[PDB]
């Protein structure tokens, strides 16, 4: 393919790696505690350091590779936002922004994830963890995006697209709102509300399925913030669909976080209906890490856009 320096395609490679391992840190976290002292254990068993004298078995497997994954992602992010920063950054100038975004916040979530170990009982605190490891996995996945646009002549993703501000307004204002949303959910779980409500879309039979409770009230604002936002991605699917044919990039990202919005909600429904086995609770991680990327996909064609034009 290129005649270049071979050492190039493991940047390619360094940038896959590190993005897929900021994604483990992320829904590997929707396995294991991540407050008090039995943190980095699995959820269910919250004891896995000491005492036990079994081995091998397929939770321990994951408690070692979600601390294994948070270990090595210093040594790979710091490496990727250097080499990135060095190599790709004459070609796209929001290189650097995304170098300084990845360290941050992986700074930043493992610096509350180091607090989490003595006040994970303050939820509002504790709620503000997923988001700040989601940017910290966005950041990543975005300059890897950039790393292989770099080495295309015809790029694929990176284009230089007219975004209307209709559309402009949309996707910013959506990537925004899926943030809080992002908010109340994890508000959720550190509140131990996942469970308050039997029922969905109402909360139980008794009240008529309105909450009268605390985890009733914080499980129903979730599920209330969920469907505006699920509404809202429908619109901005429907201008995509209708004004942005001619633009595939839009026209798909948007199919695409229709998907992921709906998965999203399933996943929720089922973490409910299953009493939070942790299979759905993976998944309600690993959805809204794949619609947020391409909604931080389309910041980036704003942020250039608005360069440009
Ligand atoms: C489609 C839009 C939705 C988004 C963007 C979203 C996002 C999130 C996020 C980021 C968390 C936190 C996970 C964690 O901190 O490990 C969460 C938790 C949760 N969500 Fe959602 N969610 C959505 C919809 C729903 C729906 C429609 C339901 C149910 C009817 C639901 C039920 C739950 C439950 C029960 C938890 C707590 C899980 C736990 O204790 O680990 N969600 N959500
Ligand atoms: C413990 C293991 C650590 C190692 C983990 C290795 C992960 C390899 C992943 C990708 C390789 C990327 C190779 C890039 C080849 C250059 C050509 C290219 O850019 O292909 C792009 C592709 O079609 C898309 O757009
Ligand atoms: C609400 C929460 C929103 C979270 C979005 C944060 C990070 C997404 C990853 C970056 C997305 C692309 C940004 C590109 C950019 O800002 O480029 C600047 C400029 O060129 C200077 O280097
Ligand atoms: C809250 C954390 C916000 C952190 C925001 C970090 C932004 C870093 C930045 O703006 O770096 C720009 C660079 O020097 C030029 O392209
Ligand atoms: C606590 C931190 C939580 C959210 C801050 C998000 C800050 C994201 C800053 C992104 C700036 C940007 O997207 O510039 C274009
Ligand atoms: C597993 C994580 C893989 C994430 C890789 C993101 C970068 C990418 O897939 O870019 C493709 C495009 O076609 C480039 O020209
Ligand atoms: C159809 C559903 C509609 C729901 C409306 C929700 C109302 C306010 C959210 C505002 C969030 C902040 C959005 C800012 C967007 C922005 O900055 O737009 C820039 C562009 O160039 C020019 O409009
Ligand atoms: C509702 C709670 C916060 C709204 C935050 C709204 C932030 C509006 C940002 C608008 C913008 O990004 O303009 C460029
Ligand atoms: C937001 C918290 C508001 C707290 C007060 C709400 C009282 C209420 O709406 O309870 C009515 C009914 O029995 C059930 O939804
Ligand atoms: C969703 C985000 C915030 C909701 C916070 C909800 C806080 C609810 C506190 C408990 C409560 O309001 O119970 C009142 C009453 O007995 C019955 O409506
Ligand atoms: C005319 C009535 C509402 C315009 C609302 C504008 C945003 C609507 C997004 C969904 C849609 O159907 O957009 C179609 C078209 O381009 C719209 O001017
Ligand atoms: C990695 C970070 C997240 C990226 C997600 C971005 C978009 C999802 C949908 C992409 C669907 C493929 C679009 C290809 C296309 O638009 O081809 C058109 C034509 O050749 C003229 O440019
Ligand atoms: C993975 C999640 C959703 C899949 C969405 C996949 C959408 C990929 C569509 C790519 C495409 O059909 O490109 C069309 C082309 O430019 C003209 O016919
Ligand atoms: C149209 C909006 C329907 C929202 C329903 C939410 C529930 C389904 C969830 C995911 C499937 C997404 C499938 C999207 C199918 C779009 C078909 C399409 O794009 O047809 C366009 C045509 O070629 C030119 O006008
Ligand atoms: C599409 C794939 C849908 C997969 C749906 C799985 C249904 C299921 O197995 O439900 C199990 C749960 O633990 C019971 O409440
Ligand atoms: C590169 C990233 C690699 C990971 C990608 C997949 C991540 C999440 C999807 C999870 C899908 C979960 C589907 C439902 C599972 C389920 O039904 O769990 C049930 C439970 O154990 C009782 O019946
Ligand atoms: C880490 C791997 C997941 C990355 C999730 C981000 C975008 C999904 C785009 C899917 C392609 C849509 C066509
Ligand atoms: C923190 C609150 C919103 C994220 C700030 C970024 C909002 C989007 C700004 C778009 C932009 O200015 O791209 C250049
Ligand atoms: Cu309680």
């Amino acid at each position: 393919h290129m005649l270049e320096d071979p050492m190039n395609k493991a940047l390619k490679a360094l940038g896959v790696l590190t993005t897929f391992v900021m994604l483990i840190v992320l829904i590997g976290g929707a396995l294991v505690t991540k407050t008090g002292s039995g943190q980095g254990c699995g959820r269910q068993w919250p004891l896995c350091h000491g005492r036990f004298f079994p081995e091998l078995n397929p939770a321990s497997i994951i408690e070692w590779s979600h601390r294994f994954a948070s270990g090595i992602s210093i040594i790979l992010v710091l490496s990727l936002a250097f080499w990135s920063w060095r190599k790709i950054t004459p070609i796209f100038r929001e290189t650097t922004f995304l170098a300084i975004m990845s360290i941050i916040f992986l700074f930043l979530q493992a610096l509350l994830g180091a607090l989490a170990v003595v006040f994970g009982s303050n939820a509002l605190i504790m709620a503000l963890h997923f988001g700040i490891s989601l940017i910290s996995f966005a950041s990543v996945l975005i300059l890897t995006l950039l790393i292989f646009e770099a080495d295309k002549s015809v790029r694929t993703l990176v284009k230089p697209l007219q975004i209307g501000k209709k559309m402009q307004f949309h996707m910013i204002g959506i990537l925004i709102y899926s943030y809080i949303v992002v908010y109340t959910g994890a508000y959720v779980r550190h509140t131990e509300s996942s469970l308050a409500c039997p029922n969905v879309p109402l909360c139980s039979p008794l009240n008529n399925g309105l909450p009268t409770q605390f985890h009733e009230w914080v499980q129903m604002g979730h599920r209330a913030a969920a469907l505006l936002l699920f509404v809202w991605i429908i619109v901005a699917a429907v201008h995509a669909i209708t004004s942005y044919k001619d633009q595939k990039q839009i026209f798909w990202g948007w199919i695409s976080c229709l998907i992921f919005i709906t998965l999203q909600a399933l996943s929720g429904i089922m973490i409910v209906y299953s009493e939070l086995a942790l299979g759905f609770a993976l998944a309600h991680s690993f959805f809204i890490a794949c619609l947020f990327g391409v909604l931080c996909y389309f910041l980036l064609l704003i942020a250039r856009f608005r360069y440009e034009s």
